[PDB]
C-alpha cells in the first residue's frame, strides 16, 4: 500500500554496508558516508571495523546540505530497547511492504546469484568495506533505499546497501518508481537534478536480508563486529558461527589463511593504519616559567628523532594555559610528514578549545572517558571524527597505588575497555578509532604492571596504545646512583619497546623517542627478510653440496 | 692366557662412555676421566657433548701421584686419522684376539641381560672415541677399571664399541696375577687389584645397552652419527631419531625436555640456550690500574665473562698481562667476602697469539681464548687448550683476511651454510686434537668480512646455531648504524645493540659481547622478568 507517506512515527533498526575503491581517501569518502546516514536516517548505534579486502570537491558538498525532516539529537544513550529486541529477534511493528517466508526467498536468492556467476566469467582491485547499525525513523527498507541511493549518487567511489531491516524477510522480484513518486519520499524525510532522475533506471528490485550477506567473506567480518550472536530466520546459524565456519572451511578447503588478504584497520587522524602491522612511537611532550618556544622546539626535536605522534599535556597557573598556546605556536611553526597531535586531557573544556581551533587530532582520556562521558560528543562534527585513548585505571595519583585488588587482572581491565567500547559505539564513534590502554603504573603493583605485559596477547584483535616510559615497574626488574638508575630505567624500557615490537602493540607512549626509534630499526631490518623461502632453500643447497 | 699380552704394536678404535651422578663435580669428574683416559688409554679424538639426563679434595692429590704410562704422549696436532677412517666406514683393521659371536647370538645374549634387568637420580653423560694402544677390549677394560679405582657411584666408564668387533663372553675370571701383567704392560706400576677380579664377570661388546639407553644415543649421534655396526639396524643418527619419535608416539614424552645438552666455560655446567650471558669488552689497546677499575667496574654492571684483548708500538703482551696480574691480585685482596669468592668472572683472552696465550696460560690468569681466527693463525694455540688435570674453553670466529683486506672479501656462494660448515671442520679440527666438543664456541665473526646486509642476514639466520653453543659480537660495529632511518650517532649505535640484546634474548643466543655492560643488564633482566611465570 501507500501507508509509505505517513508521518506516523516510528522507529527501526537498519543494519547497512558501505564500500568504496580509494584508497588514498576511504577514510574521507566512508565516514563522509556515515554523517549523511547520521544526518538523514536515524542514528548510528554500532559500527565494525574498517577493513581492506581482496574479493576537494566534498569539502564544498557540506556547506551545501539541505536541512533534514527529523531533529539530529547528540545526546548520550546507554541503552536502545529497540536495538535490544532486534537482537533477539522479538516482536518490532508489523512490515509494511509484503513479506516472502523462508523458502520462496531462498530459491529467488539462487536466481540472482547464478544469473551474475555467469556474467562475471564473461567479464574477464581494493575493497575498504564498514558495516552500521541505524535507529532509523525511516518506515520501511524500501524508503529507505531510495534515500540510501539519493545519498550515494549525492556523493558522486562509493555503495550502501541494506543488510538487514528488523526481522523482515522481504523478497520484491521487479520495482520501477515514478519520477515525482521519488520526490515525494525523498520530501518526506528532506527539505528540498541530473542526479535525481538516476534512481530509476536502477532500483530494479529489493532483497532483505540483502542477497549476498551470508555470501561475501568482507560481510560476514563487519558483522562479526557488530552483531554476532544474530541469528535472522533465513540463516541457519549465528553470524558467528557462520563466520567462524567460513574460516575453518577457506583453511581446511584451499590451506589458505583469509585474514592473511583481508586486513583490519583503525584510523589515528585520516588515513589508513593496519592493525599491527607498526609500532608507533608517540612522543611524550609534558609541559613544565615555562617557554612555550622550548616545548614547540622540542616538539620538532622529537619529530626529527622518529615520533609518529605526539601527546602533550599539562594534566597558580591552568591547564588550559599551559598546552593551547604551545600547540598554536606550534601550529603556526608548521605553517612557516606532519605528526598526529594526541592532547593528554580528562578536562572537557580544554579538548573543545583544542578541537574548534583544530589544535588537536587525538583525545588521549586516562580515566576512559568516565570522568566526564558528555567528552564523547567533542570526538564528532558534521564533517570530522577524532579518535581516542581509553586507558584503565583505579582512583588519582594520591590513592591509586593501594587500589590493587583484582578478581582477575588481565579479564577484568580487557572488559572493562570493551565496556568503555560499546559505550562510545552505542553513541555513533566509529569502533575503528578507539584505542585501547591498559594503564600500566595506575593502580597494579609491579608484578600486575608485569603480568599485564606478559599477558597483552589479549588485545591481539584491537588496537593497542601502552606508556611503560620510565614508570616505577621497569626499576623493579632490576637486579651518581640516581643517575645509574635514570640510565638503566631508560634501557629497561628499550626491553619493552623490543617486547612490544615483537607483540606488535600498535602505539608506544616514550620519553626517549630518539633511542626507541634506533631499537625498532634495528628490529624492523633484522625481519626484513628479502626472500621469506631462503631459510629453507640454502639448507637444501648446502646437504646437496 | 697370554695372547692377550702380545709384543705387536697395534692401534685399535674405541668408543666409551663416561658418567657421574654428581652435579656439583660432574665437569671435574669427566674431565679427571678424560686425562686419565689420554694418558693411559691412546689419544681422545672426539667426544660429545656432555649431557644432564632423566632415565673433591682428593682428585687434585691424586694427580701429583700417577703412574706414569709406558706409552708415549704425542700432543702434535693431527689433520686425518685413517684408522678412524676404518672405523667409521666398518673397514676391518686388525682381526679380533678375543672371541667373536655372530649377530644371532649377540642379540639373544642381549635380550638375556637386558630382561635379567628389568626384573631387579640426575646424570651426566658424555661418550668419548680414542685412539688406543691398547690390544683388545678385555685388556682395555681392566685398564678403564683401574681408572675407575684411582678416581674413588662417582664414575661409570663402559666401553661401547671396539673396532668392528662383536663379542660376548660370559663368565670371565681372570687371575689376580693376570690383572697385574695387563696394568703392567700399560703403566708402570710402583692393593687395588684384588677388587677388580671380582667385578669383570662378562664382556659385551657393542654394550648391551648401547642401543636401549636415550642418553648414549644422545652422545653418539654428537660424534659419530653415520656409523653404522653389524649388530645395529640402522646408523646411529636413524636409531637416534627413531628413539625421539617413539618416545612422542607411543609414550608422548617428547623425551628431549628431560634431557639437556651442556657446554663449559670453565669449570661449572651450563645448559645451552638456557642463559644469555654478558661478555664485557675491555680493549687496552691504556692504563693498569685504570683497566682494573673498569673490570670490577663491569662486574658490578652485570658481566659474567670479561673479554680482554690488546690488538684491533707496544706489544699485545705488555699492554695485557700486566692488566691481568693486577686485576688477579686485587682479586684475591677482595676476597675477605666469601660471597665474593663464587661470583669471579670467567677471563677471556682475545688474541691469536701463542705467545701471549701461553704467558696468560701459565700464570693462571684466564680461562678461555677468544681467537678470532678460530685457531687457524697458529693451530699449535690449540696445545695450549690442554693440560694434564686442566681443559680450557674456547671461541671459534669466522673471518676472511685481516683488518685492511677484510671488508674486500666479501663474495659467498651461500653466507649463511658456507659459515656454519666452516665452523663446524673448525671444530671437527680441535675435537680430532682432543679439546672436548662442549667447550667449543661458535661465533659468525659479525662485520668481518662481511658487508652490513650480510651482517644482517647472519643474524636473521641464527637459528642454524640451535644446536650449538653461540658467542656474537655486534657491539657498537658498523652495520648498526646501516640499520638507522656526532654523538647522536655514538647514542644510536648503543641503543641499535640493545635491540639485538634484545633478539638473541629471545634467539636464546649464548654469549653476547658488549661494551655497554649496564645497558645490556637493564634490558636483559626486564625481558627476564617478562618471562618469569
Ligand atoms: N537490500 C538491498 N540493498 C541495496 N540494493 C538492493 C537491495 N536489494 C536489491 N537491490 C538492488 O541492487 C541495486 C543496487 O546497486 P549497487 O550500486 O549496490 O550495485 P553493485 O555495486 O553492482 O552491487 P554488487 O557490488 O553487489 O554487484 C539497486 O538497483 C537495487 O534495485
Ligand atoms: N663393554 C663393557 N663395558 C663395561 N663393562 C662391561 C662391558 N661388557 C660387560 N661388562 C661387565 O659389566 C660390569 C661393569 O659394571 P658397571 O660398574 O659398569 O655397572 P654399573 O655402574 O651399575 O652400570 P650398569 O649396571 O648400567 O652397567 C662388569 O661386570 C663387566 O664385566
Ligand atoms: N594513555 C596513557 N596516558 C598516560 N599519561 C601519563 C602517564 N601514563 C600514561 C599511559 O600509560 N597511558
Ligand atoms: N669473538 C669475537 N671477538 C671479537 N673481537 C673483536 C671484535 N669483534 C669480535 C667478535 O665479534 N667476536
Ligand atoms: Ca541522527
Ligand atoms: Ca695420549
Ligand atoms: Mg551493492
Ligand atoms: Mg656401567
Amino acid at each position: 500500500q501507500e501507508l509509505i507517506l505517513s508521518e506516523e512515527n516510528k522507529t527501526n533498526i537498519a543494519v547497512l554496508n558501505l564500500g568504496t575503491n580509494d584508497r588514498r581517501n576511504a577514510v574521507l569518502i566512508l565516514e563522509t558516508a556515515l554523517h549523511l546516514v547520521e544526518k538523514y536516517l536515524g542514528k548510528i548505534i554500532n559500527t565494525s571495523y574498517l577493513y581492506e579486502t581482496v574479493p576537494n570537491y566534498i569539502n564544498e558538498l557540506m556547506q551545501n546540505l539541505e536541512e533534514s525532516k527529523y531533529e539530529e539529537n547528540k545526546e548520550l544513550i546507554d541503552k536502545c530497547e529497540e536495538y535490544e529486541t532486534f537482537l533477539k529477534n522479538g516482536k518490532v511493528d508489523n512490515s509494511i511492504l509484503k513479506e516472502v517466508n523462508v523458502e520462496n526467498y531462498l530459491l529467488e536468492c539462487n536466481n540472482i546469484i547464478v544469473k551474475n556467476d555467469e556474467i562475471m566469467k564473461n567479464n574477464l582491485s581494493y575493497f575498504y568495506n564498514l558495516t552500521v547499525v541505524v535507529k532509523t525513523f525511516v518506515n520501511d527498507p524500501l524508503s529507505m533505499l531510495v534515500v540510501i541511493k539519493y545519498i550515494e549518487e549525492l556523493m558522486k567511489i562509493i555503495d550502501i546497501d541494506i543488510l538487514f531491516f528488523n526481522d523482515f524477510t522481504i523478497f520484491m522480484k521487479n520495482i520501477k518508481l515514478e519520477k515525482n513518486m521519488i520526490y515525494k519520499i525523498l520530501s518526506k524525510y528532506i527539505h528540498l537534478q541530473e542526479i535525481i532522475n538516476n534512481m530509476v533506471d536502477n532500483i530494479e528490485f529489493l532483497s532483505i536480508p540483502h542477497v549476498y550477506t551470508t555470501h561475501r567473506y568482507s560481510i560476514l567480518l563487519c558483522l562479526n563486529d557488530m552483531i554476532p550472536e544474530y541469528k535472522h530466520n533465513v540463516l541457519n546459524n549465528t553470524i558467528r558461527c557462520l563466520y567462524n565456519k567460513y574460516v575453518s572451511r577457506m583453511k581446511e578447503q584451499y590451506n589458505i589463511n583469509i585474514k592473511e588478504n583481508n586486513k583490519r584497520i583503525y584510523v589515528l587522524k585520516d588515513r589508513i593504519s593496519y592493525l599491527k602491522e607498526k609500532t608507533n612511537i608517540v612522543g611524550i611532550l609534558n609541559v613544565n616559567f615555562v617557554e612555550p618556544k622550548r616545548a614547540v622546539q622540542r616538539m620538532f626535536e622529537m619529530i626529527n628523532e622518529g615520533a609518529s605522534v605526539i601527546d602533550i599535556g599539562g594534566e597558580k597557573i591552568s591547564e588550559r594555559d599551559l598546552v593551547v598556546p604551545v600547540l598554536q605556536l606550534f601550529q603556526k611553526e608548521w605553517n612557516d610528514a606532519k605528526p598526529i597531535i594526541s592532547i593528554d586531557t580528562i578536562n572537557y573544556n580544554v579538548f573543545k578549545e583544542c578541537v574548534d581551533n583544530d589544535l588537536v587530532d587525538i583525545l588521549n582520556d586516562i580515566s576512559a572517558c568516565t570522568n566526564n562521558p558528555e567528552i564523547i560528543k567533542l570526538l564528532k562534527k558534521k564533517n570530522k571524527f577524532y579518535s581516542v585513548v581509553l586507558m584503565h585505571k583505579r582512583g588519582n595519583p594520591h590513592t591509586m597505588d593501594e587500589l590493587t585488588n583484582y578478581d582477575n587482572l588481565v579479564y577484568d581491565i580487557k572488559n572493562y575497555l570493551e565496556q568503555r567500547l560499546n559505550f562510545l559505539v552505542l553513541n555513533g564513534i566509529p569502533r575503528y578509532r578507539i584505542l585501547f590502554d591498559i594503564g600500566l603504573g595506575f593502580a597494579k603493583k609491579h608484578d600486575q604492571s608485569i603480568k599485564l605485559l606478559q599477558n597483552i596477547h589479549v588485545y591481539d584483535e584491537y588496537p593497542l596504545f601502552i606508556g611503560y616510559s620510565r614508570k616505577r615497574f621497569i626499576a623493579h626488574c632490576m637486579n651518581d646512583k640516581d643517575q645509574l638508575l635514570y640510565q638503566k630505567n631508560i634501557c629497561g624500557g628499550l626491553a619493552i619497546a623490543s617486547y612490544s615490537y615483537y607483540k606488535k602493540v600498535d602505539l608506544i607512549r616514550v620519553h626517549d623517542v630518539l633511542e626507541t626509534k634506533s631499537v625498532l630499526d634495528v628490529l624492523t631490518k633484522i625481519d626484513q627478510v628479502k626472500d621469506p623461502n631462503s631459510s629453507s632453500v640454502d639448507k637444501l643447497a648446502a646437504a646437496l653440496e
